[PDB]
């Protein structure tokens, strides 16, 4: 299958090279797998979702996305026009009130709901989880993401916007997930993300076109932007049975475009997200 005039963000991760404005990926599309989206909330009314859109839980008193974040990333996981997997389910977890801001406590409990709800679910296909997230280090929250990927859900992570080492934030510096971050349409590391050793792979996070509240779209910048195009990747290569989900983000790595990133810092890998697709 082929999308014209495509965000650049799903043409980069189709593209040997960047500049391009076609998104090829298998009609599968992520079909029969599931991607928890943790963040303020869905609005699942978006037409952008068909329906496949749901909130699931909420810590807060209402379940709906009043800041536009969650919706955001949500699209770029699995909305028709801005997604990578066009046919995968999502689930809402609203752990992020509308200012975006929440209490470490409740992150954490948001990332053990999803390893327990994942079992009341219908994915044959496997589980994905995205955390457009972070703060500073704190060892129970990078302990309940290790819990997350143990129960058997492949979970991607924002790396952080800070320019800085991921080591001093969380969940980005727990090992055992796919911590992500950014670049920009000329493949160089967008200027605030941050880098080291615990990075796992770069995706597109500068200016990504994607859903808003309201039933409108916008386009912004983030290491944010850049994990759902990860967690939809994975969800994609699950579905087509290329990977599970305690390997995905190695295999992710391992059939990356080596290389071309620019402004890389030593130390830091020289990886960007790629689906390998062959029409
Ligand atoms: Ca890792």
């Amino acid at each position: 299958a082929a999308q014209t005039n495509a965000p650049w963000g799903l043409a980069r991760i189709s593209s040997t090279s960047p500049g391009t404005s076609t998104y090829y990926y298998d009609e599968s599309a992520g079909q029969g797998s599931c991607v928890y989206v943790i963040d303020t909330g869905i609005e699942a009314s978006h037409p952008e979702f068909e329906g496949r859109a749901q909130m699931v839980k909420t810590y807060y008193y209402s379940s709906r996305d009043g800041n536009g974040h969650g919706t955001h990333c949500a699209g770029t996981v699995g909305s028709r026009t801005y997604g990578v997997a066009k046919k995968t389910q999502l689930f809402g977890v609203k752990v992020l009130d509308d200012n975006g801001s929440g209490q470490y406590s409740t992150i954490i409990a948001g990332m053990d709901f999803v390893a327990s709800d994942k079992n009341n679910r219908n994915c044959p296909k496997g589980v994905v989880a995205s955390l457009s997230l972070g703060g500073g280090y704190s060892s129970s929250v990078n302990s309940a993401a290790a819990r997350l990927q143990s129960s058997g859900v492949m979970v991607a992570v924002a790396a952080g916007n800070n320019n800085a080492d991921a080591r001093n934030y969380s969940p980005a510096s727990e090992p055992s997930v796919c911590t992500v971050g950014a670049s920009d349409r000329y493949d160089r590391r967008s200027s605030f993300s941050n880098y080291g050793s615990v990075l796992d792979i770069f995706g597109p996070g500068t200016d990504i076109l994607s859903t808003w509240i309201g039933g409108s779209t916008r386009s912004i910048s983030g290491t944010s932007m850049a994990t759902p195009h990860v967690a939809g990747l994975a969800a994609y290569l699950m579905t087509l049975g290329k990977t599970t989900a305690a390997s995905a983000c190695r295999y992710i790595a391992d059939t990356a475009n080596k290389g071309d990133l620019s402004n890389i810092p030593f130390g830091t890998v020289n990886l960007l997200a790629y689906n390998n697709y062959q029409a």
